[PDB]
């Protein structure tokens, strides 16, 4: 008779994928892709990390390996190793044999089977109204995998303030001060998406000491450790300050972008509980959550990761690599404020440089960003925000020249 | 103090995967793996299907090859041809261009994707009360996928006749005819899990003749396409009739089996919609869903598979292989028929051979399964069900006599 699906109303695409799609079928010669959080070269192209290169060869030469269902937490060294990258060989957390990892479908399946965790056994059981704690603004997915893993009540806390161009600190100490105790915040570890705006130590301190104090549960996205600064230690000063002041907490960690992994999903859930045993029933619950969303991990990405911590010529070359990309970004920062001020174009253009990791929230309006797209063939985020790591030193002037006619002829 | 996850309980772990690792621990040397559905040589050893080795060695050598994130829904190449594996080439649906893919985690992830999808939007909004109905026995994780979905009503339908060690067709059309209309089907495809009972195709239009007047919604689970004959043509019919009945429904495919990818996770959820904009509006809320909980799929399992099926040289070397096994699991149910029969040992073992796929459901009950567990070191499930893969020409007296022995001493 009628489709069973007849009433299902259809739904946009996700944003910045359409965004994506857009960007390459566009015939434009002079088009520009500054949507999506991935890296290019100079050149304007993908990279492939000479470190993965090399361990994917190595890889298909082993004639060793099975195709076997992994366990259902994922590959053990996988595991292990992702872990001690997040808090370090000599984190407190590991010496005693309190921290839990299991394998995740990207950052994105970390962070959605930590959810669907706290929703069954944190604050009571089957509790859908703890209340979920994200920036604003913040990565757009944060609120989605939250609803969809059963929460109700998702609130913001104060984070960015456009007319200052920078944080808001005393707004977002101020929400965390009202927030019911055992709230849950989603926090980002370093290089805030989309802004780019990261508090410092001295901040993170201060935002610790209320979180401690109202036990406001840590649940950390760490999706550009390293990227943001080119140190693998500097960009976990965060989390793992947090573990050293005792909490208890969750790690969201991605190697997308890190490993320039996106296309195989490798990320890990890092579990930092009281002791040992909690830790393990912690684990027990999540092995049945997983078992019911996609069963046990895939492992190409998990052995690449792996086989690179593992060795000490490998790990070398790969943190050599991650800097590579961590000092193009620094590069294209300078020179676009360089431009934009060269240029006489209206406003301050310092959040340009002192913002972190890929991202700069260039404060552009909605009808700025349409004119950018439409007319100028540059692809951003309706949001404003931008992907620094298109900018290459070919397109650079065009970019900066597009962002001038915007902010000037748009108003 | 006191930590908050104190009072998580610590859940006991996924049978099947306990199983193996409980056998791996082992040290008696008579140990016999037969638990998990996975396929193994007559040396008892896992097998990586020829086809796949040369398409690992393809993969990397391609160096324009990248790793930028896939498209939510999957691979563009995988999804096509996966389906068209699934519904044959000539499939009207396919010609009338109302077939969807979605890219799953396995069959698993499929499962759950679709589950999520029909909690959402079918029979209603939100509506978690349409009933679910899973055969008697079935795959386990059957139950936990619908429920972690938000269905409340599990049901069951009468399917293995303990007497007649075969279908009881009597009582699933009477549970079907007593099913609310909309009620939600899951319905192995072929190689029923884990009896190894099928319906035959005259059975097949019988059961398909109340759906149709009862508006029972068809749930295919193809985890086994190629292995129920060595034919995936064969293995498909039931599939295919439905399409052909004019029935709208969903097919999720796993080739962990067929493929040996276990762990890369590759399967394919197919939608049958009444025309092309049903099955695009279903797509839209798929790509939603998938965002949430993946957010898009890894690439190396879908692309070996995409890579075998359009090229012909490679798509028949696959269905060699497939058949390789399919094959070598005859010769086992032959041989065991024989082994049982022969060596004296009661009952009526016509089951062993008219039963198709992996595995086999004994008759063993949970004291001689414990018989054959703890004494003489065989793992199997708990039901009886005994992986025929397991078996093999230099392990197979050992086993029967063990089975001879549950039969006579232990029971
Ligand atoms: C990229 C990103 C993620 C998701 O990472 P995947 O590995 O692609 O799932 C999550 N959080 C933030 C802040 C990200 O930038
Ligand atoms: C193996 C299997 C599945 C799921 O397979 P994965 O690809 O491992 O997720 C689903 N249903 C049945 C009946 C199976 O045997």
């Amino acid at each position: 008779a009628a489709s069973i699906f007849a009433a299902v109303p259809r739904a946009p695409p996700v944003a910045v994928f359409k965004l994506t799609a857009d960007f390459r079928e566009d015939g434009d010669s002079r088009k520009v892709n500054l949507g999506v959080g991935a890296y290019r070269t100079d050149e304007g192209q993908p990279w492939v990390l000479p470190v993965v290169r090399k361990v994917e060869q190595l890889i298909a030469g082993d004639g060793s390996l099975n195709h076997e269902y992994l366990p259902i937490l994922g590959l053990p060294e996988f595991r292990a190793n992702a872990s001690r990258i997040a808090l370090g060989d000599d984190s407190p957390a590991i010496a005693q044999k309190r921290v839990g990892s299991v394998q995740g479908l990207g950052g994105t399946g970390a962070l959605r089977i930590g959810a669907e965790f706290l929703r069954r056994w944190y604050n009571g059981n089957n509790n859908t109204a703890t209340p979920v704690y994200v920036s604003s603004p913040t990565w757009e997915n944060h609120n989605s995998v939250f609803m969809d893993a059963g929460f109700k009540d998702i609130r913001t806390y104060r984070y960015w303030d456009a007319a200052k161009r920078g944080l808001d600190l005393q707004g977002l100490l101020d929400d965390m001060e009202k927030a019911p105790e055992f709230s849950i915040f989603i926090l980002h570890a370093c290089a805030h998406n989309p802004t780019g705006t990261d508090p410092t130590p001295d901040e993170w301190k201060q935002i610790a000491a209320v979180m401690k104090r109202r036990c406001l549960f840590p649940f950390f996205d760490s999706a550009y450790q390293g990227f943001a600064s080119g140190s693998l230690d500097k960009d976990a000063w965060a989390v793992r300050y947090f573990v050293s002041e005792g909490f208890e907490l969750f790690c969201a960690q991605s190697f997308s972008k890190n490993f320039g992994l996106y296309n195989e999903r490798v990320g890990n859930l890092s579990v930092v509980g009281k002791d040992e045993d909690n830790v393990q029933r912690v684990l027990s619950q999540m092995e049945k959550i997983v078992r019911t969303t996609w069963s046990n991990p895939p492992s190409q990405g998990a052995r690449i990761v792996a086989t690179t911590l593992t060795s000490p010529q490998l790990f070398a070359e790969w943190k050599d690599n991650v800097k590579t990309m961590a000092d193009r970004v620094l590069l294209m920062r300078s020179e676009l404020r360089s431009r934009l001020e060269s240029l006489g174009t209206p406003g301050t253009w310092n959040h340009i440089t002192d913002q972190i990791g890929m991202f700069s929230f260039t404060g552009l309006n909605p009808k700025q960003v349409e004119y950018m797209i439409k007319e100028k063939h540059i692809y951003l985020m309706a949001s404003g925000r931008i992907n620094m790591c298109g900018l290459t030193t070919k397109n650079l002037d065009y970019v900066a020249k597009s962002i001038h006619e915007a902010v000037t002829k748009i108003q």
